C-alpha cells in the first residue's frame, strides 16, 4: 500500500472510533506495517460498531418438546429405531447424506497449540479424533455400500476458520485424507471477528496485529453460503445433513439411526440429547421455551423443574434432554438462510485475551430453533456411552478430558467384543476398536471364543 492508501485506511478506523490500532505504526518494519494494513482492510470498523452496540446496548414458561417431537433409543419401540437405521442407510447409500465438522472453534480451555481434532487422546493407535471421525465415514460408507451394490458417497464438509484453517488442511494433507477421497472431504472457513474491549474498542493481539476469533458455532449458516458449501451440496444432490462439533471422541458420523428418525418426521431441524438423570447436572436442556423449540442453559432452571418427575414415567426426569450439539438438517432448510441468517444475534462471550479482559462476539448455532416452528423440529434421545464424549480439558480435571475420552473409547471397544463372544482379559484399561473394523458394534463375530489380552487394538 502507498502511503495515501494507508492514510485512507487509518481515516476510516479514526472516523468509527477505532484509530487506535495504528497506535503503534511508528515502530512497525514495513513487512509488518504491510500486514497490518491488509488484516485491517478485511473488516468494516462500522459494522463492528454496529456488532458491539447491539451486544453491549440492547419469566420463561418451560415444557418439555411434544411426545410427538421426540424419540430415545432407550425407551422407543426397536421395531422403529431398526427402521430407522435402515431407512438412514438408504439416504447414505443414494449419496443423499452430508456432514458438517464444526472445528473452526480455537479450544482455549484444553490450550493445545494445534487445531483440536488433531489432537491425540492416548488410545494404543495413537489416532486424532479427525481420523477417528473420518474412519467412521469410511466404515459407514462401506456399510451402505453392502446393500446397495453402488459405492456410497458422505461429503465431508470441515468448517474451521482463520487460526484453525492452514494447520488443519496441512493435517489432513500429511495424513493422505485418511483413506477418504480428497473431492469428498471438503475444508472451509466460517468468519471471524476483532475482539473487542468492555467498551467495543478493537483488540490488538501484536503492534500489528488485531485479536480476532471465530465468529461463533452459529456463524455455520451464514458460512454455508459464503464457502459456497450449500451450492456444492446443491450439486451433489444433497437433502440431508448431520452436524457435530469435532471434540464428541463418540460421534456417530452421520447415524443412519438419526437421519431416518429425522427424514421420516419430515422435520428442518433434528437434535440429538443424552440423558440428565440427576437434577444437579449442570446441564444446558432442549425443550420448549414459551412455546418454541429451544436450549436453555442449566442456570435458568429452577430447583422445582429441575427436581420434577416425567408423568408419564416416574422415575426419570421431566426435563431431562441434556444438549450434545449434535444436529440435523434438510437441504430445504438451508436454502432458507438468507430468510434468516440477519436475524441471529452476536453474544457476549467474555474469555481472556493481547497488547477475562475482553469480548468475543459470538452466534449460537442454536439460535435458529425457536425460529422454526415446532412441528419442524425434532429431538432423539441416545445413549451417552456410544455417543458422547466431549474433550474440553486438560488431563488433570476428571472430566471432559484426554482420559475420560480414551476410556470412553476404550470401554466400548471392551464392551463391543464381549457381546459378539469375545473373551478380553484384564491382566492390567479397555479395547480399543478402530472404526475400519467397526462402525457400530457390528462385524466382530470373527473375534466369538478369542482371548484378548487388555489395553488392545483392534485394526484392519
Ligand atoms: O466450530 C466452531 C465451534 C464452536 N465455536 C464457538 O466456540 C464457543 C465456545 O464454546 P465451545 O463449546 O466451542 O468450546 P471451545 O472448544 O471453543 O473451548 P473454549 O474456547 O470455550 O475454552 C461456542 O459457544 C461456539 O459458538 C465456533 O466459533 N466455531
Amino acid at each position: 500500500p502507498s502511503a495515501e492508501e494507508f492514510q485512507q485506511l487509518r481515516k476510516k478506523y479514526t472516523d468509527a472510533g477505532q484509530g487506535h490500532v495504528f497506535a503503534f505504526v511508528d515502530e512497525l518494519q514495513t513487512g509488518e506495517r504491510s500486514q497490518l494494513f491488509h488484516q485491517l482492510s478485511s473488516f468494516d470498523p462500522v459494522r463492528i460498531n454496529e456488532l458491539a452496540d447491539k451486544a453491549l446496548n440492547p419469566p420463561a414458561s418451560l415444557e418439555p418438546l411434544p411426545d410427538i417431537a421426540t424419540a430415545s433409543i432407550l425407551d422407543s419401540d426397536p421395531k422403529d429405531l431398526e427402521q430407522w437405521y435402515e431407512e438412514g442407510l438408504k439416504l447414505v447409500a443414494g449419496n443423499k447424506v452430508a456432514v458438517v465438522l464444526m472445528a473452526g472453534g480455537q479450544g482455549t480451555r484444553l490450550g493445545s497449540s494445534a487445531p483440536k481434532g488433531c489432537f491425540d487422546i492416548g488410545l494404543p493407535s495413537h489416532k486424532s479424533l479427525f481420523q477417528i471421525q473420518a474412519e467412521r465415514i469410511a466404515k459407514l460408507q462401506l456399510l451402505a455400500q453392502r446393500i446397495s451394490g453402488k459405492e456410497a458417497v458422505i461429503p465431508w464438509y470441515v468448517m474451521t476458520s482463520g487460526p484453525t484453517r492452514k494447520p488443519t488442511e496441512e493435517f489432513f494433507e500429511q495424513h493422505k485424507y485418511f483413506g477418504l477421497n480428497k473431492s469428498d472431504v471438503i475444508i472451509f472457513e466460517q468468519g471471524v471477528l476483532p475482539c473487542i474491549s468492555n467498551e467495543g474498542k478493537i483488540l490488538m493481539e501484536s503492534k500489528f496485529k488485531v485479536a480476532v476469533a471465530p465468529d461463533g458455532n452459529g456463524g455455520i449458516y451464514q458460512a454455508l453460503l459464503t464457502s459456497g458449501v450449500r451450492e456444492d451440496m446443491r450439486k451433489r444432490g444433497i437433502e440431508h445433513i448431520h452436524t457435530y462439533c469435532v471434540d464428541n471422541c463418540l460421534v456417530k458420523v452421520a447415524d443412519p439411526v438419526f437421519i431416518g428418525f429425522a427424514a421420516s418426521k419430515q422435520v428442518d431441524i433434528a437434535t440429538k440429547v443424552v440423558r440428565k438423570r440427576n437434577a444437579t447436572e449442570s446441564v444446558g436442556l432442549i425443550l420448549q421455551k414459551n412455546g418454541k423449540p429451544d436450549v436453555v442453559e442449566y442456570s435458568e432452571i429452577d430447583k422445582e423443574t429441575a427436581e420434577a418427575k416425567d408423568p408419564k414415567q416416574p422415575d426419570v426426569l421431566k426435563f431431562r434432554a441434556a444438549n450434545i450439539v449434535n444436529h440435523y438438517y434438510s437441504f430445504k432448510f438451508f436454502e432458507s438462510i438468507e430468510l434468516w441468517a440477519h436475524k441471529l444475534p452476536h453474544h457476549v462471550a467474555r474469555k481472556k485475551i493481547c497488547i477475562p479482559n475482553g469480548i468475543k462476539l459470538e452466534q449460537f448455532v442454536f439460535d435458529v430453533f425457536p425460529m422454526t416452528p415446532l412441528e419442524k423440529f425434532a429431538c432423539i434421545e441416545v445413549r451417552r456411552e456410544d455417543e458422547f464424549s466431549p474433550l474440553k480439558n486438560a488431563r488433570g480435571t476428571g472430566e471432559d478430558d484426554p482420559d475420560t475420552s480414551k476410556r470412553d473409547i476404550m470401554s466400548q471397544g471392551q464392551r463391543w467384543i464381549e457381546k459378539a463372544g469375545g473373551i478380553v482379559i484384564t491382566e492390567g484399561v479397555g479395547v480399543e476398536v478402530s472404526p475400519l473394523i467397526s462402525y457400530g458394534g457390528e462385524g466382530l463375530e470373527f473375534l466369538k471364543g478369542r482371548e484378548i489380552k487388555a489395553p488392545a487394538f483392534i485394526e484392519k
